[PDB]
Formats: C-alpha cells, sequence, structure tokens
C-alpha cells in the first residue's frame, strides 16, 4: 500500500497539504469546493489503509487512486487508463491560465476570515497560488504556508494591521513569484531537454556552492535531486515530498563533507532546514588547487579518459572548472564544457591529438567576454536611465526582434528582464554574471512556456528549442524581423479612457507600456528618438483627462488630439 507509506512518513497535514496542491494543479479550473471534498475523501481512506493494510483499493498506485478521484469531476483524459490517463493530465497543465487576477480585501476582513476559519483559510492559499503555478515547487509551498500564516497571526494583532501585513505579504508575493520561476526552469530543462542536461546543470550549480565537496559527493547529490524534481515535475508530489526530506536530512548529516555553511540550516525545523539549504551561499573556495591545464589539455593521457568514460570524464572536467569560478554563470560553465567537449571529438580523432587540443582554453576567451561585455554595458545604461525607462528600452529591443508574440507576453517579458539591472548591477563585478546571466535564462524560459502554447514566431521557436544553454546568446544576436510585415492600426487598441485615472502608478505604467509594444508593431522601422518623442506625449494625454472634471468625454475628445498627432509621426 503505496498510500499508507506516504502518509505515515509525511503525516496528516502536510498529506492534506500535498494532495491539495496537486489537485489544484491537475483540474485549475475546478473550484475550491470541489477540491478539498476530493482531498478529505482521500485522506480518510488513506487512513483505514494505514492500520488495515490490506483493505480494497489500497493496493493501488497514487495515480490510479487520484485519477479516479479526477474524473468524479471533470473528459478524454478519463476516457483512458494508467500511464496514459495521467500523462494525458499533464499535457492539460495550463502556464497562463485565464483565472481572474487575485485582489486580496481590506486587512479587517481577511483577518476575521483567518481567526475565524483558520485551516481553510490557509487551504484556500494553497490552492490559488498551486492553481496558478501548475509547476511551483511543492514541498516548498509548504514551506510558504507557514510563512503566511506566520504573517497573520502576529499582524492581526498589532495596533495597524494594515502596515504590518501588507509589506510581509508583498515580500512573499515576490518570492514567490521568483520561486516558482526557477522551478519552472527546473522542469522545462528536464522535460525539453532531458535528464543528461539538468544533470549538467545541477553539477555545475553544485559544484559552486560547494566547492569543498568531492565529485563523488556532488554526483551523489545530483542523482537524488534529479530524483526528486522528476518527481515533482512529473506530479509526484507526495514521493518527491518525502524524498526531498530524505535529501535534507542526508545533507545535514554529512555537513562536514559538503558546506561550513549548512550550520545555520540543520538547526531548523524540516521546512525551514530545506529551503535554507536550497538559498545557502557558496562556500570558500579550497585554497591550493591546481592549474585546470594539468589533467585536462597538458596531460597526454586525455583523449583516452575521455574514451573510456566520455560522460564521466566531461562530469569531472565541469564539476572542476566550476568549483574555482563562482564569478561565472552556470549556463558559461556549460557553454565551456560543450565546446570542449566538441573540440575532443574533433582532436583525439586527428594524428596528433595533443597539439589539436592543445590550445583549447584559446577558445574560452571569446565565450567568457562576451557575458562580461554586455553585462558592462546593459549595467551602466541602466545606471543612467532607471529602472523604468530602461524597461522601455527592453520593450523596443525585444518587440523589434519577435513582433509577432502578443503584447502582454512582451510588456510581462520585458519587464521582468528589466528587473535584472535592480537584481545584479548592484553587485561587484565578481558576483554580477551569476546573478544576471542565469536569472535571464528564468526569464527567457517564461517567454519559450508561454509562446509554446501558441507558436507565432519561428524565432522564438528556434533560440527555445535548439540550446537551452544559448538560449540568452541566441536571443542577444537577434535584431529586427525583417520579414515582419507591420500591422495596420486598430482604434480600440489607442483609445485611452478615464478608468486609467483610477488603477495605481504601477498598473498605469504597464498600460503606458502595452501602447509602446502596439506602437512598434505598428512601425518597427521608427527610431528610438520618435517613439520617445510621442511617448514623453503619450504622457501628456493622460495629464489631462483625469483632471477635467465631469467630463468622460474627455477620453474620446483628447483622444482624437491624440490619434491625431499618433497618425503623424
Ligand atoms: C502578484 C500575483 C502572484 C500571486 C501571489 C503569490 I505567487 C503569493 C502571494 I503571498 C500573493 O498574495 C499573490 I496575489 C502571481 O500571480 O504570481
Ligand atoms: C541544486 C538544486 C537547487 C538547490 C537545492 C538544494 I543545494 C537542496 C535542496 I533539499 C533543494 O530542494 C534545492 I531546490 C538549486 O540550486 O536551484
Ligand atoms: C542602448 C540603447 C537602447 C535603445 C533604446 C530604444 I530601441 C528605445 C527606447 I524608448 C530607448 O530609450 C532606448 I536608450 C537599446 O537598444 O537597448
Ligand atoms: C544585450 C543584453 C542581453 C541581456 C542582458 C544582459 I547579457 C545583462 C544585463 I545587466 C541586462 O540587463 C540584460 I536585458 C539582451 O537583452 O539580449
Amino acid at each position: 500500500s503505496e498510500v499508507a507509506h506516504r502518509f505515515k512518513d509525511l503525516g496528516e497535514e502536510n498529506f492534506k497539504a500535498l494532495v491539495l496542491i496537486a489537485f489544484a494543479q491537475y483540474l485549475q479550473q475546478c473550484p475550491f469546493e470541489d477540491h478539498v471534498k476530493l482531498v478529505n475523501e482521500v485522506t480518510e481512506f488513506a487512513k483505514t489503509c494505514v492500520a488495515d493494510e490490506s483493505a480494497e483499493n489500497c493496493d493501488k498506485s497514487l495515480h490510479t487512486l487520484f485519477g479516479d478521484k479526477l474524473c468524479t469531476v471533470a473528459a478524454d483524459c478519463c476516457a483512458k487508463q494508467e500511464p496514459e490517463r495521467n500523462e494525458c493530465f499533464l499535457q492539460h497543465k495550463d502556464d497562463n491560465p485565464n483565472l481572474p487576477r487575485l485582489v486580496r480585501p481590506e486587512v479587517d476582513v481577511m483577518c476575521t476570515a483567518f481567526h475565524d476559519n483558520e485551516e481553510t483559510f490557509l487551504k484556500k492559499y494553497l490552492y490559488e497560488i498551486a492553481r496558478r503555478h501548475p509547476y511551483f515547487y511543492a514541498p516548498e509551498l509548504l514551506f510558504f504556508a507557514k510563512r503566511y500564516k506566520a504573517a497573520f497571526t502576529e499582524c492581526c494583532q498589532a495596533a495597524d494591521k494594515a502596515a504590518c501585513l501588507l509589506p510581509k505579504l508583498d515580500e512573499l508575493r515576490d518570492e514567490g513569484k521568483a520561486s516558482s520561476a526557477k522551478q519552472r526552469l527546473k522542469c522545462a530543462s528536464l522535460q525539453k531537454f532531458g535528464e543528461r542536461a539538468f544533470k549538467a546543470w545541477a553539477v555545475a550549480r553544485l559544484s559552486q556552492r560547494f566547492p569543498k565537496a568531492e565529485f563523488a559527493e556532488v554526483s551523489k547529490l545530483v542523482t537524488d535531486l534529479t530524483k526528486v524534481h522528476t518527481e515533482c515535475c512529473h506530479g509526484d508530489l507526495l514521493e518527491c515530498a518525502d524524498d526531498r526530506a530524505d535529501l535534507a536530512k542526508y545533507i545535514c548529516e554529512n555537513q562536514d563533507s559538503i558546506s561550513s555553511k549548512l550550520k545555520e540550516c540543520c538547526e531548523k525545523p524540516l521546512l525551514e532546514k530545506s529551503h535554507c539549504i536550497a538559498e545557502v551561499e557558496n562556500d570558500e573556495m579550497p585554497a591550493d588547487l591546481p592549474s585546470l591545464a594539468a589533467d585536462f589539455v597538458e596531460s597526454k593521457d586525455v583523449c583516452k579518459n575521455y574514451a573510456e568514460a566520455k560522460d564521466v570524464f566531461l562530469g569531472m572536467f565541469l564539476y572542476e572548472y566550476a568549483r574555482r569560478h563562482p564569478d561565472y554563470s552556470v549556463v558559461l560553465l556549460l557553454r565551456l564544457a560543450k565546446t570542449y567537449e566538441t573540440t575532443l571529438e574533433k582532436c583525439c580523432a586527428a594524428a596528433d591529438p595533443h597539439e589539436c587540443y592543445a590550445k583549447v582554453f584559446d577558445e574560452f576567451k571569446p565565450l567568457v567576454e562576451e557575458p562580461q561585455n554586455l553585462i558592462k554595458q546593459n549595467c551602466e545604461l541602466f545606471e543612467q536611465l532607471g529602472e523604468y525607462k530602461f524597461q522601455n528600452a527592453l520593450l523596443v529591443r525585444y518587440t523589434k526582434k519577435v513582433p509577432q508574440v502578443s503584447t502582454p507576453t512582451l510588456v510581462e517579458v520585458s519587464r521582468n528582464l528589466g528587473k535584472v539591472g535592480s537584481k545584479c548591477c548592484k553587485h561587484p563585478e565578481a558576483k554580477r554574471m551569476p546573478c544576471a546571466e542565469d536569472y535571464l535564462s528564468v526569464v527567457l524560459n517564461q517567454l519559450c512556456v508561454l509562446h509554446e502554447k501558441t507558436p507565432v514566431s519561428d524565432r522564438v521557436t528556434k533560440c527555445c528549442t535548439e540550446s537551452l544553454v544559448n538560449r540568452r546568446p541566441c536571443f542577444s544576436a537577434l535584431e529586427v524581423d525583417e520579414t515582419y510585415v507591420p500591422k495596420e492600426f486598430n482604434a480600440e487598441t489607442f483609445t485611452f479612457h478615464a478608468d486609467i485615472c483610477t488603477l495605481s502608478e504601477k498598473e498605469r505604467q504597464i498600460k503606458k507600456q502595452t501602447a509602446l509594444v502596439e506602437l512598434v508593431k505598428h512601425k518597427p522601422k521608427a527610431t528610438k528618438e520618435q517613439l520617445k518623442a510621442v511617448m514623453d506625449d503619450f504622457a501628456a494625454f493622460v495629464e489631462k483627462c483625469c483632471k477635467a472634471d465631469d467630463k468622460e468625454t474627455c477620453f474620446a475628445e483628447e483622444g482624437k488630439k491624440l490619434v491625431a498627432a499618433s497618425q503623424a509621426a
């Protein structure tokens, strides 16, 4: 009885939550009520399996159980059986579900609902989250749930609940969206590029983090993590949550053989412990570490070792190069690994290989500097314009690259691409590349998945498909789509109403940004100057209507003066 196994290990709480998360991510459209029913129903059945391990169906598997459950409230997916049926659910996971933006009422009401029904209040949380992020790292979502409870606990007992809650909640929202995106990458990596890609990625990341840990150690960790994330990404949340616990235990047990900064983490409760490790800063770099050239360039036994065990040898190279380069991004370390392999392929087949792969590090030079210079450039640019103007530049640039992409997607992705400026440019050159280029891997992966649903640009498709590691370079190389035929103007697209006078300031900028995109799509050839020339005028167009009492008309009357000058430029 698998159900019993998981129940005993995780307890009633986590089990309940994890099961809720699972259902919400599968049937994101079904309402909260229908889900809680199914959860309790499954939980009650789970209990009759812990002691009575031979009760009917306790022998069955988690998919069969969960599947038969969901199919009682859904249609073609339920027409299938094992494997088939399950996978059918996974393929129908929506990354951009048409769901009503989650608004949160006055501080007073939420506290009443929380103090009144606390268990339901938190369940409602997981459900609304899990359904808008079908690939959320489940075990981590539990950690956030706790902090969510801890926020209301304190703040609902304060003089000014508002000034206490709102911040803690804004900070949770962000940290949550960031976590969701990091995970979504892990899943895309596994599903779209396979176990090898993810493993290589994990080895580089872990090598950097745990430069003192031996290769055999890192490799053992990578293998476990793969299992965990394979399970989480496929919906095996119970098995994931369990295995993740096992791993975190193993890591705190072998602290000495891994990292000297796990001390803090291993003293905390499970949830806090797991979250602590995944965020632990890199360990110190071992003192006297030999030059990489000795074993991977100068040695005359290279092509032999490469032939003997390619994947192990290259793995060793990556582990060895990453551990001594925390200043390099993970994707860069991989580019170097691909470049190294490719060279061995060529050279090991030649007459004198040793002098074929003699000047290999000279091939790295260009790959190392490209990121460095682009970083340096875009930071100084960012420093002179600020986050807002900087986002605009990216809006215009990326809209020129791939005009076919939907405006909502462009605005989101660009805005996110711009946040890299504030996140990373503050750091010293030493920690810049990891922060920057890896964060862009996540943002670009967002663009890819959202595109994958409804493809409209082969340039997005290409850059998204042919290499995970080269995604960013591939995109930077793009300039202007020359085959793109500009779209004509649509009245409804350039109609500024008074409703924009109640939106926040951010909500207003996002409307001024959504417009800029539509403009570029109409005149891609237009110049950065001519655009700013009208962009400035767009600000004036609205700094009037909302300031003309008792005239809803303004939106149209002034809108005429707007479009008029618009068609001009
Ligand atoms: C800004 C919307 C977020 C959802 C979200 C999250 I994640 C965590 C908390 I706390 C929230 O209040 C909210 I709203 C998203 O759609 O990514
Ligand atoms: C290397 C994988 C993760 C970090 C990580 C680690 I190290 C340990 C546990 I347990 C986790 O759940 C996670 I996520 C990353 O670097 O993105
Ligand atoms: C480095 C120059 C910018 C160009 C640019 C563009 I295109 C549109 C607007 I509006 C701008 O303010 C700017 I500066 C870029 O290519 O990233
Ligand atoms: C040319 C810059 C790259 C992306 C990039 C990089 I690399 C570093 C920083 I700092 C950024 O803000 C950004 I945007 C691109 O847009 O193609």
